[PDB]
Order: structure tokens, then sequence, then C-alpha cells
């Protein structure tokens, strides 16, 4: 039994009040500044570590501390003390551990800080896990904390500076590799530390941590700093259990014993099996031109003029994700390489492909994904040719490296799914695991693996097909989606793959198949009935539940009222809040199958899928010709829909497009192929059913 869940639901608190229950800490109005420096590392990294490649990717994200400011437009909100909360919201969400605001003095801008900056945003995140001591790749991270931490903070300060400078305020992020201002003497007076023996400490960080500002004009209300002497309550009871939805004090020692290559949830409580719970059937699986993918056919014209006007700009109508679009796009040019590497030596004892498996799992954990998964990276996995220039693409690599970023449970439980947040909350998982994957990859490279990562904005492996085989999901109604036992839906991954020999991990079985066909709610509540309410079908050579791909993009590229859509991922019962409750009711469905239609029933019954008014953080705002305005046509704010009836599945038609009905292999953006949508519904009424490949592959026996 996995104790260390919370056992009091977070529903009620605001997320600018974050994890920790820092409102129960000893405060008082101000204290006498003192010399203080960060927490640093307590061993040095050699050449065989991660430290080189974690410096070159801060010192990207430093490139975006400062930029552009914004025209002001009419719809910044005035009061400090709503500025305060979204600002230290935005910064939870982007995983700092720890926020606080404090005014700036003359001292502090007397440096090379902009003058007109009145106020710091500081905020603090905590170290890594390390492995232990002769655990695989340990010396891969031994002595790499702070600098890995230091990026973390860089691109923290790089995204919100950016955030506010679109909203019209001149802002700077500071960093240990980057600062203007004392940042120690800052979270001090924010409220984030004290000092002892000249060492910053910190509650609850008992790990260790650095150290993020934002400093700008964009006026804020400020915090106060920790009482500066004695117990400052971070034991009091009303902590230790978090009965206000917070971090129990007995997480981080429970989390401890864990192996780090384990993660934080128990995948290793999850049946596995050779194959798939869905039918695969490889040698009928052709690979597809990237010019396929329909955000591509999109920007080609293939889906008609509006969805070519929008395809730039339908996940950056927000400013927050367009404070995270440089470090998106720049990181692209880091991604890797395909041609082979000789093994340079560096990086340990290589020999044992299983311990270079738990080093890679250690590694992404280390570094902040939330699943790890290995695979092998099959040739039908990559794309046929590329969009641009129509040249193959090569199956270089043997192996997949998956990784589940979680989206976030509690700013989706208060957001719409389409409304103006949802495209920050896919690019913030975008860019991290494109982050996290960069400088894996990259250390691959060094110890000579040739290694590339597949992010949001250059993929050359499709990842579904990765996540079933890495045995992090089940195929899910949603459709191009997998589902996950523990975060459900709720996941944006990263994969990069590389040569590096590594054990593989193998399918999953949670039952997610038999309770798929008792659950209809993401087909129920999306808003253009993309999903289907009907049974798998047979496509391009494997078993799937086929969603309407071209209705689903032309509503997240061209709906109005909202930054692009993920609402399907909030309606599903697997979207649940990580309590002892929702962990119970995860077991439950799949340990014990007489049971999940009434989950399934009781799911709408108690009203889940509902918007929680708590949790809205986030301002609206949409951004139109480069200033930040109110949205021209109003804000998604649906709760649950009703039922469709006893007959859709029977009723709804929807178009599937496999590679007979995809611009062949070599196509470019530079063609057009208006979208067959007549043939893309008659294929999919002819479509196999997985009864008859089954029946027709036994025969071949
Ligand atoms: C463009 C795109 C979309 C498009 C169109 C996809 C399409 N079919 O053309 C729309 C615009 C449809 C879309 C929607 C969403 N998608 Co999207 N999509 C992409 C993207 C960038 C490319 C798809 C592609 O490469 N070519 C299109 C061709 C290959 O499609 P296809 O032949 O029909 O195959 C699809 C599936 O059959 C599956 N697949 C392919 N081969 C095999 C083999 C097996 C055995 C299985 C089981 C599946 C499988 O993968 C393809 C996904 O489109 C990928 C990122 C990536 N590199 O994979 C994600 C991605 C697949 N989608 C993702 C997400 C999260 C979403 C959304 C929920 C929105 C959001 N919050 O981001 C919705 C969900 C829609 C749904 N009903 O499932 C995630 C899925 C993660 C997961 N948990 O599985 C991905 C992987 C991005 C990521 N890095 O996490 N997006
Ligand atoms: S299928 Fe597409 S349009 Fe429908 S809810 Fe999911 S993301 Fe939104
Ligand atoms: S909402 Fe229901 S049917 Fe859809 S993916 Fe989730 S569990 Fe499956
Ligand atoms: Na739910």
């Amino acid at each position: 039994a996995q104790i260390s869940m919370r056992l009091y639901s977070n529903r009620d608190r605001p997320n600018h009040l974050g994890p920790l229950a820092l409102e129960r800490l000893a405060r008082v109005d101000d204290v006498v500044a003192q010399p203080a420096r960060q927490p640093e590392d307590g061993f040095a990294a050699s050449e065989d570590s991660l430290l080189g490649d974690v410096e070159e990717y801060a010192r990207l994200f430093t490139r975006f501390l400062d930029g552009p400011v914004a025209p002001l437009g009419d719809a910044i909100p005035d009061d400090p003390a709503r500025r305060a909360e979204n600002l230290k919201a935005s910064a939870y969400f982007l995983d700092a551990s720890m926020v606080g605001i404090c005014r700036l003095d003359p001292d502090d801008r007397a440096g090379d800080c902009d003058p007109s900056h009145t106020h710091a945003l500081v905020f603090a995140v905590q170290f890594g896990r390390e492995p232990e001591a002769g655990e695989a790749g340990a010396e891969w991270i031994r002595g790499t904390n702070a600098a890995r931490t230091d990026m973390r903070c860089a691109e923290i300060a790089a995204i919100l500076s950016g955030y506010v400078r679109w909203m019209g305020f001149p802002a700077r992020g500071h960093f240990s590799g980057d600062a203007q201002v004392d940042l120690a003497r800052l979270a001090v007076r924010a409220g984030l530390a004290r000092v002892v023996d000249g060492v910053l400490v910190a509650p609850f960080l008992r790990r260790g941590f650095r150290l993020g500002v934002v400093t700008t004009g964009y006026a804020l209300a400020a915090d106060r700093p920790l009482a500066p002497e004695g117990d400052l309550g971070e034991t009091a009871p009303e902590v230790m259990l978090g009965i206000d939805g917070t971090r129990p004090g007995w997480e981080d020692a429970e989390e401890e014993k864990r192996p780090l290559h384990m993660g934080r949830y128990p995948m290793e409580t999850i049946r596995r099996v050779d194959e798939p719970t869905t039918l695969v059937v490889r040698q009928e699986i052709q690979r597809v031109a990237k010019r396929g993918d329909f955000f591509k056919r999109a920007e080609a014209g293939d889906l008609g003029e509006k969805a070519k006007q929008e395809k730039k700009r339908f996940p950056m109508k927000h400013p927050l994700a367009l404070g995270m679009q440089p470090l998106i796009q720049n990181m692209v040019p880091l991604q890797g390489t395909r041609e082979k590497l000789a093994p340079t030596g560096k990086g340990g004892d290589l020999s044992d492909p299983g311990r270079n498996a738990e080093a890679i799992k250690a590694l992404g954990y280390y570094l902040g994904a939330d699943f790890v998964g290995i695979c092998r990276a099959e040739p039908w996995m990559y794309y046929a040719s590329d969009e641009v220039e129509g040249k193959p693409i090569e199956a270089y690599h043997d192996y997949a490296v998956v990784m589940l970023i979680d989206q976030g449970y509690e700013t989706m439980e208060g957001a719409s799914g389409d409304d103006w947040i949802s495209a920050s909350q896919s690019m913030r998982a975008y860019m991290r695991g494109a982050e996290i994957a960069g400088v894996m990859a990259a250390h691959c490279r060094r110890m000579g693996y040739s290694a590339r990562s597949h992010s949001n904005a250059h993929s050359e492996v499709i990842h579904n097909p990765a996540i079933l085989m890495a045995g992090l999901g089940e195929v899910s109604r949603i459709g191009d989606t997998l589902l996950n036992p523990f975060i459900g839906p709720r996941s944006q991954s990263i994969v990069f793959t590389t040569d590096l020999p590594m054990s593989v991990d193998r399918p999953i079985d949670f039952g997610l198949q038999d309770f798929c066909n008792q659950c209809r709610k993401c087909a129920r509540e999306c808003p253009c009935n993309a999903i289907s309410f009907g049974d798998k079908v047979m496509f391009n050579g494997y078993e799937i539940w086929k969603a309407d791909v071209e209705k689903c993009t032309k509503y997240r590229v061209t709906q109005m009222k909202g930054s692009a859509c993920g609402r399907c991922m909030k309606m599903c019962p697997w979207n649940r809040e990580d309590t002892v409750e929702g962990r119970r009711l995860a077991e439950l469905s799949i340990k014990v199958p007489e049971a999940r239609a009434a989950i399934i029933a009781m799911d709408d019954a108690l009203q889940n899928g509902k918007r929680n008014l708590i949790k809205r953080w986030w301002f609206d705002l949409e951004v139109i010709d480069g200033v930040a305005g109110a949205p021209r046509m109003g804000t998604n704010e649906r709760d649950l829909s009703p039922d469709r009836g006893d007959k859709i599945g029977a009723n709804q038609k929807l178009a599937m497009y496999p590679p007979r009905l995809q611009p062949p292999p070599g196509t470019t953006l530079d063609a057009v192929l208006p979208v067959d949508r007549s043939g893309g519904l008659a294929e999919y009424a002819a479509a196999e059913t997985p009864a008859a490949a089954r029946a027709r592959l036994k025969s071949s026996a």
C-alpha cells in the first residue's frame, strides 16, 4: 500500500496558495537584511555528468529573460492583490516550489536593473531527488543539482517575464546565471527563506533549492518575510496532515523510500503483458507522410481558408503561451543527431542495459518527468517523409524513451477545457518535456550514443504507438490519446530516440478496454462530436477508437471562445485528484470489473467535470494584432452536457483518414490536398472490425 497521498482535497484552495501551507508560517512585517548565498551541491560534477547539458539550456533560456514589450491594452486588471494572486498562480503552474512577492527598494534597482521596476516576483525551485550511491546513473547526476535547478529557474523566469511583457509591462527575469538584483536578499524579503550560517534555508524545501526572480513595474501586492527566529510552524498538526489540501509532512520522507528510477506513481503494480490490450498488425501498418499531420494539413490549405489563417496563432492567443513560445521554438535546433555516434567512454559502465534503463528513468524523474518508459523504436513508428522537403525519414535510432508530463488537474478543474488557458496547458507540458528530452538526448550524445528528441514543434516519430509499447497507456475512446491508470488522459508526451542500449518495458493492462466500452463521457462532452460513440475499428493495421481528426482540428484551430481545446482530457472519469479517495476509485476501476459501471455512472451523478471557480486563476486575454485585450467572441464556460440517447453509436458517422486518404509520402506543404471528407466517411463505414481482423489473421497462422 502506498500511503503518501493527500488525505484531504484541495478543491477549495486557490492556486495562488500553492501546494505548501505557506500561509500557516510565522511572519513579521520586516527583517534586517544579511549576507546569504543559495544552496549548492555537496559534491562536484564529473565529465560523466549532465552538467554541460543543463548549462547549455540555461544559457538558451537566458536569451529570453528580457524582450520586446507589447502595447498596453485595456483589459489588464488594476488590483495589485489580484495581479499578485494571478502571477503567483502562474508560477506554481510552471512548477515553482515556493513563490513570494516583495517591493524593490532603491538599493536593488541601483544596479543594472531597470529603474522603473518596483516589484519582484521571487520563486524557489527545490533540488531534484538524486539516485542513491551505487544506483544506476548516480554519476550522471551527482553535483548537477544547482545547475539543473538553475536551468528550471531560468525557464520559469523567462516565461513569466515574457507573460508580463506581453501584458504591456516591462519585466526582466533573473536567476543565478544572469541576475541584475540580489536574489538571496529578495528571497528573504519576499518570505521564502531565512539565513543560517550565511546560507538560505527555506521551510519545506529540505533538499535545497535555487531561485528565480521577475522584476517589473507591474504593481503587485507584496508578501511578508518569515519570522527570523524560532519555529515557523512547519510541523503544526494542520500542516503535517495538510488539512487544507496541502502536501503532507510525511510525503517527502515516504517518497525517499522508493528508488528514484521507479517514479512517483506505482507503475510496478500495473499488470504487464507482452502484447498490447488492443490489436497491432505490424505487417499492415503503413508509414504516414509527416505532411499528413492535420496541423500540417491545415497549414497547407487542406482544411479551408480559415484553418490555414489561424494555424499559426490558435495556441498562442494567450500572453502566458506567448511567454513560452521563444523557448519552444529555439529548443528545436538542439534536439539532436540522426547519424551514428562512436561510444566515447563517458558515462560509467554502460554494459548492463537493465541498468541503463534505470539510469535513463532516474534521469527523467530527476529532470521533472512524471512517467518514463522505454520501448524499441520500430520503423513503422517513424513518419515516411518530412513535410518541408518531402524527403524520406530514416528509422535511424533503435530505442524510444517516452516520458509523460501531467497537464495539471487543478488548473483544468477550473477551466472549460476549451477556454483561454487550454493551449497554455498543452504548451507548458510541450516545452517542459522538450526541455527534459533535449537535456537527456544531449547526455546520450555526450556518451557517444546518437540521440534526438521529438517535440511538439519537430517530431519524426508518432508518439502514440511509443506510448503504448512503453507501457505508459492503453488505447482509450478519446481516440488519438492514450490513457494512463494514474493520471488518466491528462498528459502530454515527449519522446527522444537513441541507440543507447536499454531494457525495454512491456505494454500494460489495467482493464481500460472493458472500462471504455461502458463509458461515453468524453464523447458526450466533445464540442464538435469528434469522439466515437461506437465500437473500435481497424485503422492502418491496428485496433483503435477512431476520432474524427478533421472535426477536432477545425475546432482546436478555429474556435474563437478559447485557445485550442483539451476538454476530452478534463471530462474523463480517470481525470482525478491525487487524493486517497481518487487513487482508491482508480484501484477499484482496475481491480474490480463488476464496479466499473457504477463508477462511470456516479462520475456524472456527483457532477465531476463541472467547473471549479476556485481554481480559475488565469486572466481571459486574447492577443489580437500584438495587443492583449478582452476576448472578441467570449469565453467557453461549459458544464456537463446531456445524453445523446440510446442510438447514437449506430447513427454517428465520422470520417477517418488512413494513409490511403492522406497526402502520399513525399508530399510537401507547397501542395494542397483538400480533405476528402466524403471518402473519409465512406472509409470509416468500410473499416474492418477488430473481430474480423483476428479471424482473418488466425487463418494465416
Ligand atoms: C496533429 C496532432 C493533432 C490533431 C490531428 C491528428 C491527426 N490524426 O492528424 C488533432 C488536431 C486531431 C489533435 C488532437 C488532440 N491531440 Co494531438 N496530435 C497531433 C500530433 C502533433 C501529430 C499526429 C501525427 O503525427 N500525424 C497524424 C497521423 C499519424 O494520424 P493517424 O495516422 O490517424 O494516427 C494517429 C493515431 O492513430 C495514433 N497512432 C498512430 N499509429 C498508431 C499505432 C498504434 C498501435 C496506436 C494505438 C495508435 C497509433 O497517433 C496518431 C495521432 O494523431 C501528435 C504529436 C505526435 N508527434 O504524435 C499529437 C498527439 C498525439 N495528440 C495529443 C493530444 C494530447 C491531443 C489533444 C487531447 C489536445 C491536446 N490537449 O493537446 C487532442 C485529442 C484528440 C483526440 N480525440 O484524441 C498527444 C497525445 C498524448 C497521449 N496521451 O496519447 C500527442 C502525442 C502530443 C503529445 N506530445 O503528447 N492533435
Ligand atoms: S476531441 Fe478535440 S475538439 Fe473534442 S474535446 Fe477533445 S480536443 Fe476538444
Ligand atoms: S471518458 Fe470514459 S470512454 Fe472516454 S476515455 Fe475516459 S473512461 Fe474512456
Ligand atoms: Na473527472
